[PDB]
Protein backbone atom coordinates (compact mmCIF):
# COMPACT_ATOMS: atom_id res chain seq x y z
CA UNK A 1 0.00 0.00 0.00
CA UNK A 2 1.24 3.59 -0.34
CA UNK A 3 -0.23 6.98 -2.43
CA UNK A 4 1.46 10.42 -2.99
CA UNK A 5 -0.22 13.85 -1.55
CA UNK A 6 0.26 17.00 -4.04
CA UNK A 7 -2.43 19.80 -3.75
CA UNK A 8 -5.67 18.40 -3.54
CA UNK A 9 -4.74 15.09 -5.24
CA UNK A 10 -4.71 11.54 -3.79
CA UNK A 11 -2.07 9.32 -6.74
CA UNK A 12 -2.46 5.78 -5.87
CA UNK A 13 -2.05 2.46 -8.04
CA UNK A 14 -5.59 1.41 -9.99
CA UNK A 15 -6.32 -1.88 -9.02
CA UNK A 16 -6.08 -0.57 -4.98
CA UNK A 17 -8.01 2.56 -5.42
CA UNK A 18 -11.19 2.42 -2.83
CA UNK A 19 -14.67 3.20 -3.52
CA UNK A 20 -13.89 7.02 -2.21
CA UNK A 21 -11.34 7.58 -4.75
CA UNK A 22 -13.83 6.16 -7.06
CA UNK A 23 -16.40 8.32 -5.98
CA UNK A 24 -13.94 11.91 -6.65
CA UNK A 25 -12.09 10.65 -9.49
CA UNK A 26 -10.01 13.36 -11.42
CA UNK A 27 -7.90 10.86 -14.01
CA UNK A 28 -7.52 7.12 -14.07
CA UNK A 29 -5.29 4.73 -16.96
CA UNK A 30 -5.73 1.30 -16.77
CA UNK A 31 -2.89 1.07 -19.21
CA UNK A 32 -0.21 2.88 -16.14
CA UNK A 33 -1.89 1.27 -13.06
CA UNK A 34 -2.56 4.79 -12.18
CA UNK A 35 -5.52 6.25 -10.20
CA UNK A 36 -5.54 10.19 -9.04
CA UNK A 37 -8.81 11.32 -6.86
CA UNK A 38 -9.13 14.75 -5.46
CA UNK A 39 -8.80 15.42 -1.30
CA UNK A 40 -9.99 18.48 0.87
CA UNK A 41 -6.60 18.63 3.12
CA UNK A 42 -3.41 20.03 1.18
CA UNK A 43 -0.63 17.87 0.17
CA UNK A 44 2.95 18.66 0.83
CA UNK A 45 4.74 15.76 -1.42
CA UNK A 46 6.96 17.54 -4.35
CA UNK A 47 6.94 15.44 -7.24
CA UNK A 48 10.39 15.54 -9.39
CA UNK A 49 10.68 17.69 -13.07
CA UNK A 50 13.85 15.48 -13.83
CA UNK A 51 15.39 12.52 -16.64
CA UNK A 52 16.73 10.97 -12.96
CA UNK A 53 17.52 6.88 -13.63
CA UNK A 54 18.86 6.76 -9.75
CA UNK A 55 16.86 7.53 -6.62
CA UNK A 56 15.93 5.18 -3.40
CA UNK A 57 12.32 3.17 -3.16
CA UNK A 58 10.83 2.09 0.04
CA UNK A 59 10.01 -2.13 0.20
CA UNK A 60 7.61 -2.46 2.85
CA UNK A 61 8.27 -6.34 2.94
CA UNK A 62 11.40 -5.58 3.71
CA UNK A 63 11.15 -2.77 5.68
CA UNK A 64 13.46 -1.35 4.02
CA UNK A 65 14.39 1.56 1.63
CA UNK A 66 17.00 0.22 -1.02
CA UNK A 67 19.19 2.77 -3.79
CA UNK A 68 18.45 2.01 -7.16
CA UNK A 69 19.83 2.69 -10.80
CA UNK A 70 15.94 1.93 -13.13
CA UNK A 71 15.27 2.07 -16.91
CA UNK A 72 13.30 5.44 -18.54
CA UNK A 73 9.80 5.08 -18.57
CA UNK A 74 8.52 2.85 -21.49
CA UNK A 75 5.94 0.37 -22.67
CA UNK A 76 7.07 -3.48 -20.84
CA UNK A 77 5.25 -6.78 -20.68
CA UNK A 78 3.52 -7.52 -17.53
CA UNK A 79 2.51 -11.24 -16.88
CA UNK A 80 -1.09 -11.51 -16.16
CA UNK A 81 -2.35 -11.51 -12.13
CA UNK A 82 -5.75 -11.40 -10.37
CA UNK A 83 -6.36 -7.35 -11.32
CA UNK A 84 -5.44 -7.57 -15.07
CA UNK A 85 -4.72 -10.01 -17.92
CA UNK A 86 -1.61 -10.40 -19.36
CA UNK A 87 -0.58 -6.72 -21.07
CA UNK A 88 1.90 -4.27 -22.22
CA UNK A 89 2.09 -1.43 -19.17
CA UNK A 90 3.07 1.85 -20.24
CA UNK A 91 5.03 4.48 -18.59
CA UNK A 92 6.82 2.19 -16.22
CA UNK A 93 10.37 1.73 -15.33
CA UNK A 94 12.43 -0.95 -14.03
CA UNK A 95 15.11 -2.01 -11.89
CA UNK A 96 16.86 -4.57 -10.03
CA UNK A 97 15.70 -5.44 -6.62
CA UNK A 98 12.58 -6.76 -4.51
CA UNK A 99 9.37 -6.54 -4.84
CA UNK A 100 6.28 -8.57 -3.54
CA UNK A 101 2.43 -7.45 -4.22
CA UNK A 102 1.87 -6.24 -1.06
CA UNK A 103 4.68 -3.64 -2.06
CA UNK A 104 2.72 -1.52 -4.16
CA UNK A 105 2.55 2.31 -3.09
CA UNK A 106 5.96 2.45 -2.24
CA UNK A 107 7.20 5.37 -3.03
CA UNK A 108 9.91 5.80 -5.35
CA UNK A 109 12.40 9.26 -5.25
CA UNK A 110 15.83 11.05 -6.26
CA UNK A 111 17.14 14.37 -5.62
CA UNK A 112 14.13 16.32 -7.43
CA UNK A 113 11.31 14.48 -5.54
CA UNK A 114 8.98 11.91 -6.12
CA UNK A 115 9.33 9.61 -9.20
CA UNK A 116 6.80 7.55 -8.99
CA UNK A 117 5.54 4.54 -7.41
CA UNK A 118 5.76 0.54 -7.02
CA UNK A 119 3.60 -0.98 -9.70
CA UNK A 120 5.15 -4.30 -10.40
CA UNK A 121 7.61 -6.99 -9.17
CA UNK A 122 8.65 -10.54 -9.19
CA UNK A 123 11.78 -12.71 -10.85
CA UNK A 124 14.02 -10.25 -8.80
CA UNK A 125 12.79 -6.99 -10.57
CA UNK A 126 11.00 -4.34 -9.20
CA UNK A 127 8.60 -1.58 -11.53
CA UNK A 128 7.71 1.52 -10.55
CA UNK A 129 4.74 3.78 -12.66
CA UNK A 130 6.02 7.21 -13.55
CA UNK A 131 4.32 9.77 -12.34
CA UNK A 132 6.89 13.10 -13.70
CA UNK A 133 5.21 13.18 -16.76
CA UNK A 134 1.61 14.48 -15.08
CA UNK A 135 2.62 18.31 -15.01
CA UNK A 136 -1.38 19.02 -14.17
CA UNK A 137 -0.46 17.89 -10.27
CA UNK A 138 0.80 20.81 -9.65
CA UNK A 139 -1.67 23.31 -10.51
C1 LIG B 1 4.85 -5.81 -6.94
S1 LIG B 1 3.31 -6.01 -7.81
C2 LIG B 1 3.33 -7.70 -8.34
C3 LIG B 1 4.32 -8.60 -7.96
C4 LIG B 1 4.20 -9.93 -8.30
C5 LIG B 1 3.11 -10.38 -9.02
C6 LIG B 1 2.13 -9.49 -9.43
C7 LIG B 1 2.24 -8.14 -9.10
N1 LIG B 1 1.18 -7.25 -9.48
C8 LIG B 1 1.34 -6.48 -10.75
C9 LIG B 1 0.31 -5.35 -10.91
C10 LIG B 1 0.29 -4.68 -12.28
N2 LIG B 1 0.66 -3.41 -12.31
O1 LIG B 1 -0.08 -5.30 -13.28
C11 LIG B 1 -1.07 -5.91 -10.55
C12 LIG B 1 -1.08 -6.31 -9.08
C13 LIG B 1 0.08 -7.18 -8.66
O2 LIG B 1 0.02 -7.80 -7.61
ZN1 LIG C 1 15.52 13.72 -10.40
Amino acid sequence: SGAIYVGNYRVVNRHLATHNDWANLVWEDSSRDLLVSSTTAQGCDTIARCDCQTGVYYCSSRRKHYPVSFSKPSLIFVEASEYYPARYQSHLMLAVGHSEPGDCGGILRCQHGVVGIVSTGGNGLVGFADVRDLLWLDE
